[PDB]
């Protein structure tokens, strides 16, 4: 029991899988089956579909193969007998772990060893669908350098935002729809106030209304907490204190629902001045650019961020909105806890000439920076 937590769970499943197929022996392809039986976008499954493998097909054909194997009476002992290939798979996974300089043998090490050693089933199967050891190893190293969740953002992703707010007793809802393109750090959204007129300025809601669409450069992909928590998602909580005015508190969940990334928010604002800059709608319709400092919150397995938003006021002054933010993963899976870095944000606000409702069209561009280590 000196494997990764996920790896030993796969190994622990073998007897059960052996019993399912009435097998005396447990073999390499049963371990493969177990690795692919994680389910919620599991690592083994991600590695292989990143290699071009139809993992639904693979599973079905493992089942077929196993059902056709010669029947053997099982031994009296609870523990199934280790097959020759699986024995070699486990030995070579110790070599692979040492070659990655890792602490314990993980799913990646076991998967690579199966592909390397199983000449009976796995290796010839991949050859049929034109995939070899080195193609899979590169997929492993790619995911090693980031997270599984990162793969969910490689193309254009639909976005839904739903917010229910209550500011000084004025209740409103906002719905946003659009798409995100993390490859280019870009998002494009249109928001409407579904309940009527927005009782606060649109720019005060911009920060509340999906940092998983930030572009993290190659040298920083080990520091992208937001994508790593996907698809299960994260909780994002804020306090936003408007200087010499009221305060917002927000709680949101950011997560995939089907193939849509959803940001669902509750907002409560109190102590606002009825003719202050916010309730009096005295803020310009624009949004300045900010550098937001991100740090790992080790005890909560998340990140935190405090930052100062500057809103242009129509009298030529600046209205500060001081933000306090904490994020925590919804899932139980491993997440990336980042070195200190920052997100550089730039935002353009506009109107849709065809839209008659109270609305905001938003375009943002976000890139991560702040890490400059010795080139590797």
């Amino acid at each position: 029991d000196d494997y990764t937590e996920k790896a030993w769970e796969a190994i622990s499943s073998l007897n059960k899988i052996g019993e399912k197929y009435d097998s005396a022996y447990v073999e390499a392809e049963m371990l493969l089956l177990a690795l692919l039986n994680d389910s919620p976008d599991g690592l083994a499954e991600r590695i292989l579909k990143e290699s071009g493998i139809d993992t639904q097909l693979l599973v079905q054909e493992i089942d077929d193969y196993l059902k056709k194997q010669p029947k053997m009476p099982s031994g009296f002992g609870e523990q199934k007998i280790l097959g020759r290939t699986l024995q070699t798979v486990l030995s070579t996974s110790k070599r692979l772990k040492k070659e990655f300089n890792d602490e314990y043998i993980s799913i990646e090490h076991l998967l690579l060893s199966i592909i390397s050693e199983d000449s009976k089933f796995t290796r010839p199967w991949l050859l049929k669908y034109n995939v070899n050891y080195e193609k899979v190893k590169k997929a492993v190293e790619k995911i090693r350098g980031g997270s599984k969740g990162e793969e969910l953002f490689t193309g254009v992703v639909p976005i839904l935002v739903e917010l229910d707010g209550d500011v000084n007793g004025h209740k409103f809802s906002v719905r946003g729809e659009g798409e995100g393109d993390a490859t280019n750090g870009k998002l494009t959204l249109k928001f409407i106030c579904t309940t009527g007129k927005l009782p606060v300025p649109w720019p005060t809601l911009v920060t509340t209304l999906v940092q998983c669409f930030s572009r993290y450069p190659d040298h920083m992909k080990r520091h992208d907490f937001f994508k790593s928590a996907m698809p299960e998602g994260y909780v994002q909580e804020r306090t936003i204190s408007f200087k010499d005015d009221g305060t917002y508190k927000t709680r949101a969940e950011v997560k995939f629902e089907g193939d849509t990334l959803v940001n669902r928010i509750e907002l409560k604002g109190i102590d606002f001045k009825e003719d202050g800059n916010i309730l009096g709608h005295k803020l310009e319709y624009n949004f300045n650019s900010h550098n937001v400092y991100i740090t790992a919150d080790k005890q909560k397995n998340g990140i935190k961020a405090n930052f100062k938003i500057r809103h242009n006021v129509e009298d030529g002054s600046v209205q500060l909105a001081d933000h306090y933010q904490q994020n925590t993963p919804i899932g139980d899976g491993p997440v990336l806890l980042p070195d200190n870095h920052y997100l550089s944000t730039q935002s353009v606000l506009s109107k849709d000439p065809n839209e008659k409702r109270d609305h905001m069209v938003l375009l943002e561009f976000v890139t991560a920076a702040g890490i400059t280590l010795v080139p590797r």
